[PDB]
Parts: structure tokens; C-alpha cells; sequence
């Protein structure tokens, strides 16, 4: 009668749910959580010794750094193999460049000025920057809010998602080990937190989201409350980032627009402007196999570095091509939203998500089944608006359009058979799709 299978110090059955390493002396696995070790702490470890066996053997052999500027930095440090993105090499080199300054194009408003009417008559194409708080019906904790108040309202049990940025991979960790690691002042590592979307907790309260986000989004006005899909949750991100964290060229999911409040610390975004020639070399870096060793910046004409201080709120507009840089310890707050001002942009983004096969888990949650809400919604905007003697702005006419050639694609016999489980229980797709054709003629000729 064979004794259960049991593993680690705990002595439990296997769990292929939880993080697990391998003593090199015993053979024995051990949970990472039971013997303190984080999974990004994996990588580092050659041959791992348990607690009990490293008595008498001694702690875990750990790689040796033979490089500062590869992923790998074990990888012999000669000439061969360029700067990758995230070392500290990169870092420095980062640093030390010439870009043109974000003055150039970025708009300073003051938050009273930032409407709905401002945007629809001026277009909302270039970043925003809002120096002072006032009128931005933004609500945050105060300026003393430290990451211990994090852990204080969120819970330090909660498991998020870190980036070990010399390495551009990531691991999960709990929120107590992070606040931890981050308290002290002395890091054998950079980490970054960027995805800690808390809507869902105690924290959700001490914040609301810019009154110009709330307006524009369409979640917040076309997301049917009795809808059975469950509504995306995109609204509240907590930042927390040490200094030389960095996040490489990207461009939010689903093409959304996003707004970022550093309450503490400095942040440093590299624009780049989503032109058409802008968006094609970045689809091919994105997919290119020597992205990771190639300065996205130096592959378009011009990069603009702005200076994101603490106390300061940043608006970016759908497409653009951006990377940032943590200059200092740094805890912001932000959020994205999609808005009726750049439909057509909005949906092109969408399509190269799909063309770079990107993973689900780094998309706008149901971005077709809202585009349905929204199309139901327009529709009916745009009779009222006849219907009542109006002509419609131009932007929305572009917009509608724009948003009809989607959806009469996403119907295609061959194609049909994918965005099925995505179109809301409640529209009728091709009545829709013809409904909207049959206005957009009557627009597109009584003008
Ligand atoms: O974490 C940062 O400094 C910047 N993050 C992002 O732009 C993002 O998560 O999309
Ligand atoms: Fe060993
Ligand atoms: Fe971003
Ligand atoms: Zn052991
Ligand atoms: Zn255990």
C-alpha cells in the first residue's frame, strides 16, 4: 500500500495550479509560495536548493551576469548580439538621446476647456495635457497616497501581474510581495506594474475617472446594463512602476484613447504620430523577429518625449504609437475609453490586432459586441437628427460609415462564422447593417 504523492515542505498533492520549482539536491518540488520564491526569481536560478538541503549544501547556484544590455544576460559580452529593449544598457542609451520635445504638438488646456464640444469642433488627434486638476472631475487620493495604501485598500493577497523589464517578460505575483519589493530602496531587479485594473475592489471608490472620459466613452452610454455579456472593465488601472521601468512602443487595445495622472514620481512618453505610413512600419517592427533589438523611434521621422510630472493628467487619442519610460518611482493612475470621434481609426487598430495574432488577454474585452451597441445607438441618433431637421457632423457621418463597412464585412459568408458568438443577443445584424445603409444614402444625398 504506496504512500499518496505529496510534494514540497507542506507535503500536499500536486497542484498544477500553483508556481513550483525543483530542488537540484532532492528532487523534490516546491511551492514558490512556501520556500519565497517570486516566478520571476525563476530565471535567475540555475540549479535551486530547498530551504532544508541548502543547511549543508549551501544556498541556490544563480546564473552569472556576464552582460548589461541582452535579455539573457548570462550571454557572453563580446560584440556580437545588439542593445535589446529594457537593459540597463538600453536604458542609458535611452537617456542620453535627442528627441524633439512633445511642446511641439501637444495641446496645454485647462480642464474647464476639455468638452465634448471642444473636441467635436477642434478634433481629438493630438495629445492633451492638463497641468492643473481643476475641472477635469477627476477624483484621487491625495498626493500622500503611498503603495502601502495600495496594499491597505486592494489587499496584499491579490495576485497581479509584474513585468521583469531587463527581460520584457512577465510573471504574477501578490500585491504584498510587490509593495514589499518596492519599499525597498534597494532593488536587485526593475519591476513594473502596468495592468492592476481595480474597478472591481475597495479602491474602485477613491477614484472617478476624467468627466471628458465618461462623456466620450461608449461603454459608459451605449452598454446595455441587461446585457449577457460581461461589460469590459477598463476604466481604473493603478501604475506602479521604480525608476528605469519601461514599457517598449505600443498602441492601446482596441485603439482606445487613454488618460494618465502621475500622483507621484516622473514619467517620460515617446510619442509617435499614427500616420499611415507611421502604422505600417510599426505593424512590421511589431512582427518583425529582430523587434526586441531595434529602436522603434529611430524607424519614423519624429518621436516626441514628454515629461509627465507628478500632479500632472495626459490625454493620448486613439492610434498613437507610444513608449514610456519610469524616470522615477513612480505610482499614476489611468484609463481607456473609446469615443465617437475617431471610429474609423478606432476600427482600423482593431484589425491589425487581429493580423499581429494578438493574444485575447491584451484586447478591448468585446470590441465587436460593443461596436453592435453602438451602431444599434448611432442609428438611432442619426433619424432623430433627420428627423428634426439637422445635418449631421461631418466626423459622425465618417464615423457611422466607417463603423457600416465593418460590420457588412464581419457578415461575409466565410467570415460570419467567427464574429457570431460576439454579435448581442438583441440586434438584428443585417436589418441593422441595412438600416444603416439605407440612411447613410439619404444623408449622403439630401447634403
Ligand atoms: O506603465 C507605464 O509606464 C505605461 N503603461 C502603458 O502605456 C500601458 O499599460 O498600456
Ligand atoms: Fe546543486
Ligand atoms: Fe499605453
Ligand atoms: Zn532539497
Ligand atoms: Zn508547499
Amino acid at each position: 500500500p504506496p504512500p499518496p504523492p505529496v510534494y514540497c515542505v507542506c507535503r500536499q498533492p500536486y497542484d498544477v495550479n500553483r508556481f513550483m520549482i525543483e530542488c537540484d539536491i532532492c528532487k523534490d518540488w516546491f511551492h514558490g509560495s512556501c520556500v519565497g520564491v517570486e516566478e520571476h526569481h525563476a530565471v535567475d536560478i540555475d540549479l535551486y536548493h530547498c530551504p532544508n538541503c541548502a543547511v549543508l549544501h549551501g544556498s541556490s547556484l544563480m546564473k552569472k551576469r556576464r552582460n548589461w544590455h541582452r535579455h539573457d544576460y548570462t550571454e557572453i559580452d563580446d560584440g556580437s548580439k545588439p542593445v535589446q529593449a529594457g537593459t540597463r544598457t538600453f536604458i542609458k542609451e535611452l537617456r542620453s538621446r535627442v528627441f524633439p520635445s512633445a511642446d511641439e504638438i501637444i495641446i496645454k488646456m485647462h480642464g474647464s476647456q476639455l468638452t465634448q464640444r471642444y473636441l467635436e469642433k477642434h478634433g481629438f488627434d493630438v495629445p492633451i495635457m492638463v497641468p492643473k486638476l481643476d475641472d477635469l472631475g477627476l477624483r484621487l487620493p491625495s498626493p500622500t497616497f503611498s503603495v502601502m495604501d495600495v496594499e491597505r485598500y486592494v489587499g496584499g493577497d491579490k495576485v497581479i501581474d509584474v513585468i521583469d523589464v531587463a527581460r520584457q517578460a512577465d510573471s504574477k505575483m501578490t500585491l504584498h510581495n510587490y509593495v514589499k519589493y518596492f519599499m525597498n530602496p534597494n532593488r536587485p531587479k526593475v519591476l513594473n506594474v502596468i495592468s492592476l485594473e481595480f474597478s472591481d475592489t475597495k479602491m474602485s471608490e477613491l477614484v472617478e475617472v476624467p468627466d471628458i472620459a465618461k462623456k466620450l466613452s461608449w461603454v459608459e452610454n451605449y452598454w446595455p446594463d441587461d446585457s449577457v455579456f460581461p461589460k469590459p472593465f477598463v476604466q481604473k488601472y493603478c501604475l506602479m512602476g521604480v525608476q528605469d521601468s519601461y514599457t517598449d512602443f505600443h498602441i492601446d487595445f482596441g485603439g482606445t484613447s487613454v488618460w494618465y495622472h502621475v500622483l507621484w514620481g516622473e514619467k517620460i512618453f515617446y510619442l509617435i504620430k499614427p500616420t499611415d505610413e507611421n502604422l505600417a512600419r510599426y505593424e512590421s517592427w511589431s512582427s518583425s523577429v529582430t523587434q526586441s533589438e531595434v529602436f522603434f523611434g529611430d524607424k519614423v521621422d519624429k518621436c516626441y518625449k514628454c515629461v509627465v510630472k507628478q500632479g500632472h493628467t495626459l490625454f493620448v487619442p486613439t492610434g498613437w504609437i507610444h513608449a514610456v519610460l519610469t524616470s522615477q518611482d513612480c505610482m499614476a493612475f489611468g484609463g481607456n475609453f473609446l469615443h465617437n470621434l475617431n471610429i474609423g481609426m478606432q476600427l482600423r487598430c482593431y484589425e491589425m490586432e487581429k493580423r499581429l495574432k494578438t493574444p485575447d488577454l491584451f484586447k478591448f474585452p468585446f470590441f465587436e459586441a460593443i461596436c453592435w451597441f453602438v451602431a444599434k445607438n448611432l442609428l438611432e441618433t442619426l433619424k432623430e437628427l433627420r428627423e428634426d431637421g439637422f445635418q449631421p457632423q461631418t466626423y459622425l457621418v465618417q464615423g457611422v460609415k466607417a463603423l457600416h463597412t465593418a460590420l457588412k464585412l464581419w457578415m461575409k459568408k466565410e467570415l460570419v462564422s467567427e464574429h457570431a458568438f460576439e454579435i448581442p443577443d438583441n440586434v438584428r445584424p443585417g436589418h441593422l447593417i441595412k438600416e444603416l445603409s439605407k440612411v447613410i444614402r439619404a444623408i449622403e444625398e439630401e447634403n
